[PDB]
C-alpha cells in the first residue's frame, strides 16, 4: 500500500509502498477516506510533543475510514496517512448516516478536547468561557460545545476576518485579542478561559472572575491565584482516553449531537498527493477551521 513516512524528524515526507497492515487478534483493517491533522501531528515530526514517537513513523492520528462496509472514525498513535491501518475495535467511534468523510475527520481530537476541557474545569449553564483561536478547528469546536453545554462564549482571533464564524456558531460576542480585555471586564469577568496561545497567561488570568479556571491546552505567579480563588488545570487529551468512564460520558454527550448542533467545521482539503502541503496549512494562521487529507 500506499503511505507517508517520516524518517527523519525535523525532515521530509517520503511517499512510499509498504505492505499491507496485519490485524491482530481484536483489531481491524479499515481503509482510509480522510485524516484529520493536527498540530500536534507538527509537533511530533520535530520532536517537540508530549508524546515521542521513534521515527520512521507514518504520521496522521486521526482517521476516518470504512470496516466491512461500515464507516467509523478512529484515534490511532500512528499510521494515519496510509491507505489502510490497523486499529483496535474498542476505538471504533460509529458515525451517524450521511456525516461526510471530512466532517467525520474534523471531530474527533477538537469535540473530546474541547468536551472534556469544559467538562474537567466543571463548566456550568450559564457561565461565562473565553474561546481563543475561535475560528480555528478545536475553536469552532469549543464554540459549539460551549454552547451545547449552555455556556455564554466570548470568542477571540487574531483578524477582524476570523470572527464572522465563532459569531455565527453561537458566541455572543467576538473580538480580537487586543479588545478581549475590556470585553472581559464588560462582561463582568470570565468564568473560564481556554488557553491555546500559551504566550501571556498571567494576562488570560487577569480576565477570570472569583472562582474562574483557565484550561492550558511564561510562568504563573502563585498568588495571583489566590485573592480570586482561581485555578490553572494543565490539559492533555491522550491520557484521557484510557479512561473508559470519561469517555463513555463524553460521547454520550457528543454523539447524539454530532451532524445535528455539533458540525465539525472543515478546512482546507487536500489529497493524499499533498500532504506537505497539508502539514504547512497546520502553520498557516490564515486557515479556518480543520485541515484534512482526503483519500
Amino acid at each position: 500500500m500506499k503511505a507517508w513516512v517520516l524518517k527523519r524528524l525535523g525532515g521530509p515526507l517520503e511517499l512510499v509502498d509498504l505492505p499491507e497492515p496485519e490485524a491482530e487478534e481484536g483489531e481491524v483493517v479499515l481503509r482510509v477516506e480522510a485524516v484529520g491533522l493536527n498540530f500536534a501531528d507538527h509537533l511530533m515530526r520535530l520532536g517537540a510533543y508530549l508524546t515521542r514517537l521513534h521515527p520512521p513513523f507514518i504520521p496522521g492520528m486521526e482517521v476516518v475510514g470504512v470496516v466491512e462496509g461500515r464507516r467509523y472514525a478512529a484515534l490511532v498513535p500512528q499510521g494515519g496517512l496510509a491507505e489502510r491501518v490497523a486499529v483496535p475495535k474498542g476505538a471504533l467511534l460509529p458515525l451517524p448516516e450521511g456525516l461526510s468523510p471530512e466532517e467525520a475527520a474534523a471531530f474527533p481530537v477538537s469535540f473530546l478536547t474541547a468536551y472534556l476541557a469544559l467538562k474537567r474545569a466543571q463548566a456550568r449553564p450559564g457561565e461565562k468561557v473565553l474561546v481563543q483561536a475561535a475560528a480555528g478547528a478545536l475553536g469552532t469546536a469549543a464554540v459549539q460545545v460551549a454552547r451545547a453545554m449552555g455556556l455564554r462564549v466570548l470568542a477571540a482571533a487574531s483578524r477582524p476576518e476570523k470572527l464572522a464564524l465563532p459569531l455565527a456558531l453561537g458566541a455572543e460576542e467576538a473580538a480580537t485579542y487586543a479588545e478581549v480585555p475590556e470585553r472581559a471586564k464588560a462582561w463582568g469577568g470570565l468564568d473560564l478561559v481556554l488557553e491555546v496561545r500559551g504566550k501571556e497567561v498571567e494576562e488570560s488570568l487577569g480576565l477570570l472572575a472569583h472562582g474562574g479556571r483557565l484550561v492550558y491546552i511564561a510562568p504563573i505567579p502563585p498568588l495571583r491565584l489566590m485573592r480570586r480563588n482561581l485555578a490553572v488545570l494543565g490539559f492533555w487529551l491522550t491520557p484521557l482516553l484510557r479512561e473508559g468512564a470519561l469517555v463513555e460520558e463524553a460521547l454520550g454527550f457528543l454523539l447524539p449531537r454530532l451532524g445535528r448542533e455539533l458540525r465539525p467545521v472543515v478546512g482546507p482539503v487536500f489529497p493524499f498527493a499533498e500532504a506537505e502541503a497539508a502539514f504547512r496549512a497546520l502553520l498557516d494562521r490564515g486557515h479556518t477551521g480543520k485541515v484534512v487529507v482526503r483519500l
